[PDB]
């Protein structure tokens, strides 16, 4: 139980390490677009649509990242609580454990 929980933090830990990555980059791409959009002449509902774009594409990258979170939660509190008699509807879930 040990060596596994240890890889399984580790795993965990990956794709935390990726999200805030990944995130921060949108981020500055984000800053840097928006600073084109001051450079020129622009609309001001035209630099706010671009930030709405630009938060919703954000929120995307993390609901993915948290997707593949609870996926792996789910993967090691099944294996962990695991018992026979219980039953596993998932099968891509299955196939994991």
């Amino acid at each position: 139980l040990s060596t596994l929980e240890a890889e399984m933090a580790v795993e965990k830990k990956a794709v935390e390490d990726q999200r805030d990555a990944d995130l921060e980059a949108r981020a500055q791409k984000l800053e840097a677009d928006l600073a084109e959009l001051e450079a020129e002449g622009a609309k001001s509902d035209v630099r706010r649509k671009v930030r709405d774009s630009g938060e919703r594409e954000m929120r995307q990258l993390r609901d993915r990242a948290q997707r593949e979170l609870d996926r792996l939660d789910e993967i090691w509190n099944t294996f962990t609580k695991l018992a026979p008699k219980q039953l596993i509807v998932d099968e891509v879930l299955y196939r994991e454990l």
